[PDB]
């Protein structure tokens, strides 16, 4: 069941979220915000730069000192408040789907049904271990009593991208708030609606103020001053390689603040001849298509043992025409838009590429509509390792296949990367399943599936896909910092 | 490469040790050991009774006490003594593994090989996690700072099985002292000559007085004086169903110690029409007639689908048919003698069940020899679920093969019995290995093998197979006790 | 603030509650609730014995089986089914403290702020664990990939007492359903109403059928028939030595399942002469006489340093002169009755005792009132370790305060007892704080502080105190069964 | 007990050690080493530059690989491996401690006390946890089953410094290797023979080729060419900001390797009123003067309450005036040399900063000798929080003591700095030491104690001390990569 909002959306907050209140931008400016399936202004928001970060660094520094309310409460309470803010978002979840949908060119029934209930969900699941982040004691060498204290580092800026608006800002404030730090969030500049949206649910279920601060605006700006600011312990981050490289490269010159990034994906599939065929055409479909291809873990590079290709190929092709192209709030429109031109321009241009370096089109391979940043769901087939296609980030509905005869070279082939955030693996023999899936340099690997992603599991990139690991008890690890404390007493026991 | 003795083995450790010295026992009694190939009486060994346990308990209080050196003693250190113990079980191997061999009736090669190896690299093993067994800190709610210590329980009695006499010792020993207990060790009256040379190499790598403690004996003497005593914080057992009960019942009259059991299986195999045949046959083969069949992991109920049952049923007769019965220490010899009369006695007791019950003898059924308690290695086909030989744990070599047509009604089959300490799964099939080793009630399931067991890897069975589990960082648990300290602050910060 | 219910309390739920239905007993039989306070009827409640048990551990068993909705579903959304008990648990706050009260004898502002509050907190804490219940995946020798399931147990019996009615309902469900285990409570016969109520809430809540079934009646008709049950997996306990020795036995004899126990105390306090003397007073005393002195860990021996001996004393005396006694509903009332006639009759005998025996009787040392098993608050000093008030678990309002000189002689004195749940360590030396509290052999050891107790703690006894703990991380591993799963593969990589 | 090597010292290793084997430098150039006691060479050793480095990174590499030995081997083999690496570097103990003392300028008494039995008691911990690094098996959401892998990363690049060579390098190889990792180590230009001695012994203990490649040679050129490696996956550091920075920067330009530092300190201890005084007075000053004032954690702030401070001023600066300057392999030589011309220019910058900007100079305060970088033991007393010598790493052995009357203010002045390695706080008063070390932000507070260093606890800085832990249980976690596998499953059960 797919309820909607029964009357208009009225956009409300617009303005920067400093110590549980709403400033006007220090400059005075604004910035517009746009919808990518009709290129129409959606609203004017306060555009956030240097001064405005070094007033929510402030506030979040403040809330962070030794005795305030946020260090001195307990941590089953910090798990209380986001356990409220997951409910407050439930109660809002009509709104905040549409909001989503009509700001991020996102497709309304996956809003609402996957990324809402993603948001929501993982929230509850950093509730529950605000008060299971545990320290140790340790039998020491010597006459010592010694302990850790997994303590907060402290404050976080979170830089923060426009796929997945709501749930990047859940997978960034749940972990960090969850572990007791203060926060500086800013969101992409296409995207900041719905974040300003669960600022006034943050303030409403009674978080103290500064806790979460919310600065949106422009990347060189605003980011670019998180990831160079003196009082910063930490930023995370997911975006481009690209950035990325700008905020270590700031950070290393700053403060040698505390980095972790999840950057793009070439993530590759390897399909056995022993593959559950339809099951493997499915999965690696909506590997490469969700959310016009959008998605760090876009499958976009899927290799078939010749004997099953020519039949991959074909199932695949056809599941490819079935789209429905327009505006994503409208029932039974399948794809949305691009989030916008820059993005548009290098999906065409790779495109174009792929057919210009002898890959064959087999649907698509153009734009579509008189409004709106839509590219047409495209397939090639016979994509060779050194092609563009094969060996960048498209970031659209771009979808590449691959013959292998030898498993062994598929492997190496699959390897032969410098990314490396996810893979999919399709058999079923047991052997194999666990072999190939050891042999990828991927930090996650589906067997029989893809694009499963849960909040209990850990969820991060191999080599330049990134660093660190989010959600997942093993995520929780880098929102601490960890304190020894070894106090000489006169005899110790066992 | 499998070398041996090169004079032959003299006896020299037959005393009660207690604080680091050879004691008589209280009574001046005896006791005779024999060697069951050739039902020769070896030695004689001093009996421990009530008066002897007494005697060790009072030394392993002692060594527990707060102050004493090995509660004082780094964790470190204490792992250095039991890396110490296994470079000396390694030193005196072939010595070791001759005197396993004479005593048990045990298989020299495998002792040698499998048996040794399994005391040494499970000392290593326990030995590393020493100063690894660490606490918590805790953000319990309110103005309080929460620690936790893992600490040892204090004197563990463990009750010794004759079937794998060194690696019981070992599997008792290792995790309670590297967690810091004491103990007092009551091997099995048919095999108490290992554990006496093992408390000459405690001694010589420098293990404080009274930490072991070992009281060689009978059950219902010895064994019961343990069960039943007033200072005797844990005791542990591995052997009979019967036994279990008493001691259970023995502790819970007395001081409710903590008590941990390992009793029979009846340990079933399930094989799908799809598995490697070759591997399931030579599997279930090893996994039933491993040392006589004197396991309690014994895979003693072979499930196999009907078309391919004939076959497996084929292929199993010819591997047992292969084997040459005699005196354990001679090369190409590959079964010895059951352990002694009783074990003798029941085995043939259930064979000729198996023939009355109307079961198919495929090979064997009777004894073997003038001397020594040998059994014909037998293998029984069209059994039947309310046969002695399917629902009684045999303990011989004696192997039970079945057909089923149904996976559902199999499972149930299966899981239809009081024990459930392994199973095994055979079967190329990711999701059929997956959901039917999820569904057995089994302490280990093994999928496309069996008996692979490992100092790494919890062992323990799901219910009457007895409760906690050995080995294993979970294993590691069971030797220590939780104190929860609670300090009053004036303000605490996360 | 101390809300009350507007409108008198009307009891609704005195039936068996079985696969989310409500029952007679078989039998046809019921027996009487009664308010401690005024010795009246408040109810007849349905009597379960063995053929309700019967009953409850088939449909139990059902809930449980492989397929099932509660093995099925989402660890989260067991978790989610937890915290939706616990904001109903809240809702109905008023009611249940009440209820509480006027069956328990218990205050009706403590009822309402620290045993409602304990059971809201301690159902959020274990619902945060549910998702986050792992196993491992373990680096094993040889060419195998072992990982580990911590599975539930299954069918759960769970023995509750009379004190804590609602919180040790809640300790006992809260982790065996969080760790996804199905339970067969048996409430107290004193006070079954409020567990009635609560299981009023689980079929509200949406709990499957089968997963929580709740058997009201009597501890040799009932309580014996889960001790003894063929297909229950484990019994937990909370109450008297005798029992747990009856459970134990009756557990052992049957099936071997597991058991764990909570117990008496006989709680030992250490006050040195540089203590904090009026916070050591007021936590000793709270310590002692909180709910009428019918706490398992009730400071029931304080020993003090001579020099402050007489000051603790004096300052104590006053304290306990300070209560009003009555009807525990009436605000201002900070006394209530004793739960029943047979405790009672021991609380007095055991004041008899300690007169007779040659301790000083500070203050009370008698009954109170016509009506209601109300004793007065009762002092004694000069209390030596041989007087039956030194040695047996009294659970009245009865305080022995003793004096000691050394140290090494007072830890020895604390230690000299069976018992062992908790202790107490007054000081401002680090050095004498760490000490003492690793030397005492006491689950929980509080420092200048007392009766702290928290969900993220675990909590239990050393020796004839009871065996496992619960709550905390470490009380979650007891309500689970750990398989290891081993397949064979072709080559392991690290 | 202090043994001597009873012959002179020859050295034997001075090439690059690659794939197990000596090499020369492709250039063919080669470096002195020097003595810094006598300021005389005492070998040529081979020049690695990035034609070397590239050569060790293609042999690293290639020992990682899927299939090879290291990869493949067991765990329990790895930390084989690295106990006995443990025992050959206790056989050469004598060899390895002068040849340390003699290039290091290190005192021999400590080198062969502290230094080697750290590096051998580090390695022994380190082993203990090769089969003990586990993954978990995960609850997801859905039909899936999901474990995680904690795998090795890969070629980790592993820069030393020269102020504990042998304890630096064992630090850094001892869990990268338990982990199972590749490691390309330079160690300092200046302190290169005792890692080339342990490269012998890395071959004699039996390591496969290119698990541990050693490049000796200078920072911006064998140093820069590991930090900007586009196939090295990690680099981990221990020295200045300076280079820290350098290396994060040519990290995030070359492949976003993980990158992990350890910087300096500037690290204080609070001395409060009630501290046990002449402890205090021993642990500072062993604190800030030990191996020449050349440690990361020196405690270079004293920070002493003003009733106490101008005893404890007193008392410090005559156990300065008690020290022996010399050749540090002579017994009875209490303080040994600088250890080059860079590090005794910068000391004596800054302590004439100090008497420039009008601190009070006790004692020392100039060089010492004809020979050797030897500096006079130097205390300041009077210090404030603007001088040089209160906000620059010396490393060099001078004393800076401050008092203070307010805790709340000296605790903010203790935090007032861009550092946090480590603290101290000295105190009798049980809350004052636990919420002065929590509000102290700084990887390791000690209490009552400074310089307490084990293997057991992880070790680190807050803040421009670095990122990251070291040892522990901890730090095993950065030297490993968490790979999530989640499988499709027809139905899964809890
Ligand atoms: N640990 C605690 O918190 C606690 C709680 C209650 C009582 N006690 C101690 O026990 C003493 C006696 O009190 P009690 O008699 O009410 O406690 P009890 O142990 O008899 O009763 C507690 C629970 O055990 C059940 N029970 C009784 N007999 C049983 C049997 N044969 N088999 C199975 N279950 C049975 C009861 O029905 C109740 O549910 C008290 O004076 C006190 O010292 C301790
Ligand atoms: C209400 C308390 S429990 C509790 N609180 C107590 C006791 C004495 N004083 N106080 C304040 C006591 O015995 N108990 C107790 C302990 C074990 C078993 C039964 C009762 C609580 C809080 C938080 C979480 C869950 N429980
Ligand atoms: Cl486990
Ligand atoms: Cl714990």
């Amino acid at each position: 069941d797919l309820p909607v909002l029964l009357t208009d959306l009225k956009i409300q907050y617009t303005k920067i979220f400093i110590n549980n209140e709403w400033h006007d931008s220090v400059s005075g400016k604004k910035f517009p915000v746009f919808n990518p399936a009709t290129e129409e202004e959606l609203c004017q928001v306060e555009e956030g730069d240097k001064e405005d970060v070094d007033k929510a660094v402030k506030a979040a520094r403040q809330a962070f000192q030794i005795g305030s309310p946020w260090r001195t409460m307990d941590a089953s309470e910090r798990g209380r408040l986001l356990y409220k803010l997951a409910d407050l978002i439930e109660r809002d979840r009509l709104l905040l789907a549409t909001m989503e949908s009509m700001n991020g060119g996102k497709l309304y029934s996956n809003a609402y049904l996957s990324d809402l209930a993603g948001c929501i969900k993982t929230l509850r699941y950093c509730a529950g271990w605000a008060d299971k982040i545990q320290g140790r004691t340790i039998p020491i060498d010597g006459n010592f009593f010694t302990y850790t204290r997994h303590e907060p580092i402290g404050v976080c800026g979170q830089i923060i991208p426009w796929n997945f608006p709501l749930v990047m800002l859940i997978w960034k404030i749940g972990p960090a708030l969850s572990c007791g730090n203060t926060v500086v969030v800013k969101p992409a500049e296409q995207t900041p609606l719905t974040a300003l949206h669960v600022a006034s649910l943050i303030k409403e279920a009674g978080f103290p103020p500064g806790v979460v601060n919310i600065v949106p605006g422009y990347g060189p700006t605003a980011g670019a001053a998180i990831s160079s600011h003196m009082d910063i312990d930490k930023v995370a981050f997911t975006g481009s390689t690209e950035v990325g490289k700008l905020i270590k490269e700031a950070a290393g010159k700053s403060n040698l603040k505390r980095v972790t990034l999840e950057l793009g994906g070439k993530s590759p599939c390897i399909v056995l001849a022993d593959a559950d065929l339809d099951n493997a055409v499915e999965f690696a479909h909506h590997g490469v298509f969700y959310h016009q291809g959008q998605c760090c873990i876009a499958a976009s590079r899927i290799f078939v043992e010749e004997s099953i290709y020519d039949e991959f190929v074909r199932r695949s092709v056809e599941r490819a025409k079935k789209y429905i192209l327009g505006n994503p709030l409208t029932p039974g429109v399948t794809q949305g838009p691009q989030i916008d031109k820059e993005q548009y321009d290098k999906i065409l241009d790779l495109i174009e590429s792929g057919k210009k370096e002898g890959a064959k089109l087999e649907c698509g391979g153009g734009p579509w509509g008189n409004k709106g940043y839509f590219v047409q769901p495209t397939v090639f087939s016979n994509v060779t390792d050194e092609m563009r296609i094969a060996k960048e980030e498209i970031f659209g509905p771009v979808q590449q296949i691959m013959k292998f005869k030898s498993l062994d070279d598929v492997i190496k082939r699959a390897n032969n990367t410098f990314y490396g955030l996810s893979a999919g693996v399709f058999t079923k023999d047991i052997d194999k399943a666990i072999t190939i899936s050891s042999a990828l340099q991927a930090g996650t690997v589906w067997v029989n599936c893809y694009g499963v992603v849960s909040a209990q599991c850990p969820f991060g990139g191999f080599k330049m896909s990134g660093n660190g690991r989010e959600l997942g008890e093993y995520g929780f690890h880098e929102y601490t910092e960890v304190k020894t404390v070894t106090v000489k007493i006169s005899q110790k026991n066992s």
